[PDB]
């Protein structure tokens, strides 16, 4: 397609000019072909391309196959929100040194699941077991994409190690799913309070993967004040939207949460999500590197102006 070859044909910036390196990094102003070049600048200096043997055209066909696999009408829960999360896995393993602490097979099945851990989403969310329905299929999105004709960026890998990253990106996709996230942080908590995290654990290894998945994918949290409140309120509509369409078709009343009106909510419910999801996540990450402060940083940032609003409401 035409599209194709004028992403396999442009010049890859710098992940410097890119600006990709930061935390504080926003998407808003870029274009789709930019936040096309973006990613393959991530799968190149992450070392993926050459340590894995990419082909260029077959690297943007996947790109492309994806992005066009979210759909734009759903307000948060599309190709940009994608890419955010990848940008902010590319970030914490640059500017968070999270890198030298991973095996090239963890970080290419980590950059994967943050471009796909949403793919085909539409619109309908949860609030907190489900067994993990939407993000099963979100994985087998993924993998649909991995296997078609031209798009295969697998190939190059041994039969051991497709086996090792499909798992891999299995488990790193269904860990955005927060009641996983809930269900295990616990534990993750505890290692990091009682000062025993251990990486050379496969357990705390695996562990620390879903709990990075989930940081990346809440990243918007913590980004600074004008790019948070403008992705938070690409949040509200996707939920006041399905709160309209669920009282639509089932005569169901949506939750405060999915409700158009008491939209003067969110700020005290931001500054809940915060502290109940958020904060002791980024807090903990600090912990396994320093180099993660921006995170938590910028996550306190937003309690402060959210906790501002809702007073002031
Ligand atoms: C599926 C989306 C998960 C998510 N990602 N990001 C970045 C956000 C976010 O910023 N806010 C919320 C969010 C969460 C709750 S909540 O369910 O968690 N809420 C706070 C805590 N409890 C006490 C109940 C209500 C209420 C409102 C929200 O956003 C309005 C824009 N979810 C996400
Ligand atoms: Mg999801
Ligand atoms: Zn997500």
């Amino acid at each position: 397609t035409r599209e194709l070859q004028s992403l396999a044909a442009a010049v890859v910036p710098s992940a410097q000019t890119l600006k990709i390196t930061d935390f504080s990094f926003s998407d808003f102003e870029l274009s789709d072909l930019e936040t096309a070049l973006c990613t393959i600048r991530m799968f190149t200096d992450l070392n993926l391309v050459q340590n894995f043997q990419m082909k260029h055209e077959v690297l943007c066909r996947w790109i492309l196959s994806v992005k066009k696999n979210y759909r734009k009408n759903v307000a948060y829960h599309n190709w940009r929100h994608a890419f955010n999360t990848a940008q902010c896995m590319f970030a914490a393993l640059k500017a968070g040194k999270i890198q030298n602490k991973l095996t090239d097979l963890e970080i290419l099945a980590l950059l994967i699941a943050a471009l796909s851990h949403d793919l085909d989403h539409r619109g309908v969310n949860n609030s907190y077991y489900c067994h993990s329905i939407m993000e099963h299929h979100h994985f087998d999105q993924c993998l649909m994409i991995l296997n078609s004709p031209g798009n295969q960026i697998l190939s190059g890998l041994s039969i051991e190690e497709y086996k090792t990253t499909l798992k891999i990106i299995k488990q790193a996709i269904l860990a955005t799913d927060l009641a996983l996230y809930i269900k295990r942080r616990g534990e993750f908590f505890e290692l990091i309070r009682k000062n025993q995290f251990n990486l050379e654990d496969p357990h705390q290894k695996e562990l620390f993967l879903a709990m990075l998945m989930t940081a990346c994918d809440l990243s918007a949290i913590t980004k600074p004040w004008p790019i948070q409140q403008r992705i938070a309120e690409l949040v509200a509509t996707e939920f006041f939207d399905q709160g309209d369409r669920e009282r639509k078709e089932l005569n169901i009343e949506p939750t405060d949460l999915m409700n158009r009106e008491k939209k003067n909510k969110i700020p005290s419910m931001q500054v809940g999500f915060i502290d109940a999801i958020c904060l002791q996540l980024y807090e903990a990450l600090t912990h396994v590197s320093e180099d993660c402060f921006p995170l938590l940083d910028g996550c306190r940032k937003n309690r402060q102006k959210w906790q501002a609003l809702a007073e002031q409401q």
